[PDB]
């Protein structure tokens, strides 16, 4: 629905010859299952997340994928206004602990490195 992802995929600087599109992770049932499977993934990954849930998700991603994993966050703040935030998950969590995420979010996550 937030077909903002292709622009975010290209903009991330991350490998895009292949990728996995995840969408929203489920809230409860089957979440950890997805996370465990996604921990092994070598391909770039693409998620949607709600803004209120964003920081919990980036924190959990550091748990499962590692604090140095590279990612980007794209936020449609309005029709007139959008932003990209880049770096490791640790830098991303610092970033969004500061300011309240409002808007529609796409996360582009580097795959396993090796």
């Amino acid at each position: 629905n937030a077909t903002a992802f292709v622009p975010a995929l290209v903009a991330s600087g991350l490998p895009n010859e292949k990728f996995c599109f995840e969408g929203f992770l489920p809230q409860k049932k089957g979440r950890q299952t997805r996370l465990k499977a996604l921990a092994e993934e070598h391909r770039t990954m693409v998620f949607y997340e709600s803004p209120h849930r964003l920081l919990k998700t980036l924190t959990q991603f550091a748990e499962y994928f590692g604090t140095e994993r590279q990612a980007t966050v794209s936020r449609e703040i309005s029709k007139l206004h959008e932003e990209t935030v880049r770096g490791s998950l640790a830098e991303l969590i610092e970033h969004f602990t500061a300011t309240e995420p409002r808007g529609e979010i796409v996360i582009v996550l580097a795959g396993i490195d090796d």
